[PDB]
């Protein structure tokens, strides 16, 4: 599992469940093409979005359907969306873990790049 | 100055430098029209982005140019930039500050949203 | 004003308004003295907490009354505070600026420090 | 386990490995006493802290060495450490996990708090 997704909420302090995650991969003419998605789980994880041979290099955009989370905790959110773009680089082996933390007006995001 | 945006570093403990910012208004179309740009401040700040008569309600993209700042400052970082999107002045006209704090693998946004 | 506390709200995207901040010196026995203290104000802000002559090198706690704060707000929050300890003025006086970004269950606290 | 410290670091995007962590329950007279510690894995994470039996309800400090960590990278920090406080409430079945995210003159903590 190349892609790793975290999410968690800082107003409950919990795993963020069922979030809409989407994946896009930059495309030659400069447009993002959907690649993955999925909704958190349980743990506010999202697993199995890509697999080794499909996640090659390359710019990449998670787009993190925040503000429906919100609107199903009813709570105003800022954001449209957290959106996490990054370049993919080959390297050694590399697992990339996308975590993101979640408030209404606010949110964090960080990258886990591990062997 | 309706918005504002606030770029820190957190790596050095200081104001981000000189960081490129570009704003983008969602057109009717659906397609990201350039809206407004500039460089954050010695403060960290970037003021003058927009007007009241300008910044109409709308979903507004911040793209705040983080990969270039990390790079000029010798850092590899992850991210292409820091983005937030928001849909701006749908119960009227607020101030927004967008704040960014940046680490080379992590940022956080945050948005203070006050009212005139 | 060599230290300044902001406080920001992260689920009102507001100031965090008239949140306690203590701030507390370690002393020669290692205990922490009771240093300055104030409250957040309209602006989130915490200014004139200390002096240039005051703010001597040191290793300084600054305890921000999260809990209260969210308490207020109808909030159960999970920390009792936010606690920002630092060394301060150790390669000379140095302008501290203690922001924190609050939720119930997550803050961050960071530091811009600039040389005056 | 009852309580977790999860320790990830915002500079290299990596876990915060060997991060000295001690927990502290509050004492009657409202001293920090010593409770548990133990260095963050390679995976950034402080597992077996304590038991559900030792877990008692109190107020407890968890004490990150952020400043060790940041000096073994030879980066200037800005905090003596990060010190998460908090009440552990017992109610129904509960889970702490303490996550810190690190960058030398930031840190994030987060609690996920789950069944
Ligand atoms: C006026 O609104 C802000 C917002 C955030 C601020 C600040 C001011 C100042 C200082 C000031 O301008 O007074 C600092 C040091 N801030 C941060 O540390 C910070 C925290 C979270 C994020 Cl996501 C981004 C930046
Ligand atoms: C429930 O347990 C957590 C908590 C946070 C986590 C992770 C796992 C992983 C999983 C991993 O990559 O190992 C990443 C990347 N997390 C973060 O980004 C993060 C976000 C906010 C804070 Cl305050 C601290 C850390």
């Amino acid at each position: 599992c190349p892609l790793m997704v975290k999410v968690l909420d800082a107003v409950r302090g919990s795993p963020a469940i069922n979030v809409a995650v989407h994946v896009f991969r930059k495309a030659a003419d400069d447009t993002w093409e959907p690649f993955a998605s999925g909704k958190t789980s349980e743990s506010g994880e999202l697993h199995g979005l890509t697999t080794e041979e499909e996640f090659v290099e390359g710019i990449y955009k998670v787009e993190i359907d925040t503000k429906s989370y919100w609107k199903a905790l009813g709570i105003s959110p800022f954001h449209e969306h957290a959106e996490v773009v990054f370049t993919a680089n080959d390297s050694g082996p590399r697992r990339y873990t996308i975590a993101a933390l979640l408030s209404p007006y606010s949110y964090s995001t960080t990258a886990v790049v591990t062997n």
